[PDB]
């Protein structure tokens, strides 16, 4: 009669947000498998395109076309780049690969890196932002271990936390993700959306940027593009928008 | 008089494939950092879009155009893929990450998973590609430690040779690159341009497709997006097409 919650925990798997007591576990779950199906079906005769691949090409061009460069850094850093971000033994939430190098846990280092050496060759203000894999080892879980982050920022004049709110506010309502700004220069603002961080922006300078030869202001800001696929989806769990072999688009595999 | 070896790399690392003896080093070099802060003058005014970003997104939409689903899975696998992809103690040319995973070496596994999944939902043929950040501990060099492959595959009908070829064929003409196939089903195809290796493609079914619960015949190729570029845009060292901090599309940013 009743479901046990193993059978409720699959017939979840199968459920999509929008879909809407008594029948038997195997036809209700007969049901949603069709439905899966259908769904995929849709989608591979129609659209085609991976929901994370979509939103960063959408991403891009939303900052290029606001006069952002296109950056494309490596995933795989220098352990060093981590120790200069002032990060000392967190430390251990980073994924290591041999004795020097580890998996980008942010986008920072690099785009540090390229606002200093653009600054040699670009008029001011130097406006720059990437998207792609970050990696930190999780517990909670909002929480990937395996994710997709947006990072833009500039730096020089108009560096201020007016004009960043701008561009966030800009940024979120065109993709339609509702949410709010909270704080209180050296500014950090948290963009949140209900009790959930979108995006921990920050307004310079900070101390940190004498480390990486930078000496002008800025602003800047950190998205997952996960997180705004499962507010923007409403997906109950992160991992329904993570890169995996158990979703696509939202959509279990496992039929 | 004569240029140091120092200093013609130097020179070259600020050269382009289409620039065109006497003047001192100095002078050659204000020459060409002056060139190269034009060029990224120019991209940062119109363009403003990456290199490796931009064809990506073009062999996206190239692919799904032509009926293949779009998938973006894990780069962070489990070892035990490495291994049933034949591949035991090749295997130290693999970045481990913990005690369990690794960096990708290659798209294969996760697109045997999919194949294997979608089988269940979607029509036959099941066409599907991706492209991503794949690693392997290198030597020579054409030889990136961290390069960017396309593979795509298709199961069912149609998966003939002459269906790859043709798929490859519109693929790099459309693409703008020269190239040609060689060989002599289970067969593997080489596609080269001239000497420099653009694709090994295969012509299913193989033995190995059983460890992962494929039975049906298949078609698929690999291709490196680095080497497309290099190629495409005459670049002498695969380096400047790669993700790196040192080129932005080919012009170097230590100006
Ligand atoms: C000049 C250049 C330097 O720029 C900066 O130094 N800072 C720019 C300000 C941007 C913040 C920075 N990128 C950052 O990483 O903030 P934080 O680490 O708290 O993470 C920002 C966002 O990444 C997402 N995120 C994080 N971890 C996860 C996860 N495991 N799963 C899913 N989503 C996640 C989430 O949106 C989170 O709010
Ligand atoms: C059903 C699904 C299963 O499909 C398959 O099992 N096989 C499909 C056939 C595709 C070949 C496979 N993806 C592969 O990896 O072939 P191979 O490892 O020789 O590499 C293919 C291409 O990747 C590129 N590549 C490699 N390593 C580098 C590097 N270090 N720097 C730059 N470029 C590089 C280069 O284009 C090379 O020819």
């Amino acid at each position: 009669p009743a479901l046990t919650k193993s059978q409720t925990d699959r017939l979840e798997v199968l459920l999509n947000p929008k879909d809407e007591s008594g029948k038997p576990f195997r036809e209700l779950e007969s049901e949603l498998l069709s439905r899966r199906k259908k769904d995929l079906q849709q989608i591979y005769a129609e659209e085609r395109e991976n929901y994370l691949g979509k939103l960063e090409r959408e991403i891009t061009r939303f900052f290029v076309d606001r006069g952002f460069l296109e950056i494309k850094s490596p995933i795989l850093i220098p352990l060093e780049y981590i120790e200069r971000m002032g990060i000392d033994n967190l430390s251990k939430q980073i994924f290591r690969v041999d004795k020097n190098f580890c998996l980008r846990p942010m986008l920072a280092p690099n785009l540090y890196n390229y606002l200093r050496k653009l600054d040699r060759a670009l008029p001011d203000p130097i406006k720059i932002f990437e998207i792609g894999p970050c990696y930190r080892k999780e517990s909670d879980g909002e929480h990937l271990e395996e994710f997709t982050m947006l990072n833009f920022c500039q730096m020089g004049s108009g560096c201020t936390r007016e004009n960043l709110e701008s561009i966030i506010t800009d940024f979120l309502n065109h993709l339609g993700i509702d949410f709010k700004i909270v704080g209180d220069y050296g500014d950090t603002l948290d963009v949140m959306h209900g009790d959930l961080e979108l995006s921990s922006a920050v307004v310079g300078p900070i101390p940190l940027d004498r480390e990486w030869g930078i000496d002008k202001p800025w602003i800047g800001a950190g998205f997952g593009l996960e997180r705004l696929l499962k507010v923007k989806h409403d997906f109950k769990n992160i991992k329904r928008a993570a890169r995996s072999g158990s979703y696509y688009n939202g959509i279990s595999t496992n039929l």
